[PDB]
């Protein structure tokens, strides 16, 4: 507990920039692409306000675009007034990916139509279509094969505190060990996490923070209309802020907490909000209609473990069920707990030789151990119960192909 | 029911199959079975033929029986046996877990075969484990994935009796003959005998 993320102030002006959502759109062959930048303001609206929207590739503008408020009709009643969308042209993008992390620079001015500029905010821009088609996860038209892990915001001496030091060489060595994603467990991440990606490149499952698993059943809550408040907050908010991160490529409603009606809504609202990213959740089966991908935990590679209500099929049997056509990522696998990843080879066979299979998120990055000192303060790493802490579920905080202190397992 | 079709030594094979001069013929050999055997319960899956490639005369077959005859599926492995003149995915001696990517016609391993983007079929072999003298190793494989894999319906082993010919010799007394036993050349020899039964009917 705490107040363990960043506390800062921030000086707005009275007329300003209350949000703004970048997109990238391209042609068949992405030769082309239209970036439309949807500015919304707060402020007194007047005649002469303008909003001009330049994108830039290192210190070359390569376009712009100005325009005064007044977003076009949409209803009975009008349009937004407060809001205005600016279509840019950029010929032959140079694509975002992780592979090639690309960018741009979309500066967003808050202005007067003779000049003065009244604010400016900002953003990376990576050129990427994220899309799923014919039962394929696509990234600028080709499939991915995702080398992921999950990560916890951990730290042996520092708890749930994150910095920049340590981001950076977690980013790192995930590079350095062939990873080329990462999935947010289970919450969302600080804000300095999304702008690394953007830059190293590393793909991101953006992940709200829900997660209910010691109810019984896991949906009682997610199922009741009561909660589905708390919870849309838990999936708008984290959307509303992170939806212009080129990194962030899926969107997750949470994690083990079961499949409620409330899932399927919050599902929906992204979808209808968010075009532009493939929505996934594991709860109640992993293939159930909250989710786009078919994003089991544990399901082996050849071997059926046929529970009830939510069986964990073959990953490849799973693919060819009738009527199934999705895409099959596990959104967790290849528990790397203590001395294990026996038959690590195997899932990579498979997620080569099928095309559905587009791999996975291994569990996890990083022990879950806190440093201790002993009487003659030498210090030691610790789990469950040893802080008097009980219950308590010892060692199974310690699953991480990589020692608390990075060092690698 | 198979129609009595197969062009398997043109090169490459669908070229008469392909070619709307033979449509007719070809249209009287599936025509005329459909025609006749039609009233019979057992029949449960019209066949185009077999090993004649793939070509338009086979969609424009597949598309009469479909028109006649709704109440049966109609399959076709000719030309990759997932094309659209098929019903089900019905190979021949693809593998359980073994790719063999040939060009134009691979085999696929036929779990994977089944989740291939878009596909969606039901896959039954119309041939598989090659039954020629001391075979059937890895039949057992097929069982197991037959079993587990619901779109995985089965198959027709190949095949059920050696087409072995009786011959004998001075003495009189009977051989079991093939390829080439005639006189007969150019011949494929054995190739005639993949029976799990031999000729008079006793088991491999
Ligand atoms: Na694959
Ligand atoms: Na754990
Ligand atoms: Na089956
Ligand atoms: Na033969």
């Amino acid at each position: 507990s705490g107040i363990f993320r960043d506390v800062s102030l921030l000086h707005k002006p009275t007329t300003q920039i209350s949000d703004f959502h970048v997109a990238t759109r391209f042609n068949d062959d992405f030769s082309r692409a239209v970036l439309e930048a949807e500015v919304q303001m707060c402020g007194e609206l007047r005649d002469y306000l303008r909003v001009t929207v330049s994108l830039w590739q290192g210190e070359t503008q390569v376009a712009s675009g100005t325009a005064p408020f007044g977003g076009e009709i949409i209803d009975e009643r009008g349009g937004y007034a407060d809001r205005v969308t600016l279509r840019l042209n950029v010929e032959n993008p140079k694509l975002w990916s992780a592979e090639i992390p690309n960018l741009y620079r979309a500066v967003v001015e808050l202005h007067t139509a003779d000049g003065t500029l009244i604010e400016a905010e900002a953003c990376d821009v990576g050129f990427r279509e994220v899309r799923i088609e014919n039962g394929l996860l696509l990234l600028n038209g080709k499939p991915l094969l995702i080398r992921g892990v999950n990560r916890h915001e951990h730290h042996p001496l520092h708890g749930q505190v994150m910095d920049e030091q340590t981001m950076v060489q977690d980013i790192l060595l995930m590079k350095q060990n062939n990873f080329n994603a990462v999935r947010c467990s289970h919450y969302p991440n600080h804000p300095l996490w999304y702008t690394l990606c953007d830059r190293y490149g590393l793909y991101v499952v953006d992940e709200a923070n829900i997660e209910t698993h010691g109810m019984v059943p896991m949906n009682r809550l997610t199922d009741d209309p009561r909660w589905l408040p708390a919870m849309s907050e838990r999936v708008t908010r984290m959307v509303q802020r992170d939806r212009n991160h080129p990194s962030v490529i899926i969107w997750s409603l949470g994690n083990e907490s079961g499949h409620g009606a409330n899932h399927d809504a919050l599902y929906r609202w992204i979808k209808s909000v968010d075009p532009s990213r493939p929505v996934q959740y594991e709860g109640g089966g992993a293939d159930t209609t909250a989710t786009d991908i078919i994003c089991p935990m544990y399901a082996r590679v050849d071997e059926d473990q046929p529970f009830p209500a939510v069986p964990k099929w073959s990953i490849k049997k799973w693919l060819s069920l009738p009527g199934e056509t999705r895409p099959l990522i596990l959104c967790e696998y290849a528990h790397a707990m203590g001395n294990s990843l026996g038959g690590f080879a195997k899932y990579w066979q498979a997620f080569r030789q099928y095309p559905r299979l587009q791999g996975g998120f291994v569990w996890d990055w990083v022990d879950q151990s806190l440093i201790k000192y002993d009487e003659n303060g030498n210090p030691w790493s610790a789990y469950g119960g040893d802080f008097g802490d009980t219950p308590n579920d010892r060692q199974f905080c310690m699953n991480g192909l990589v020692f608390a202190d990075r060092t690698p397992h």
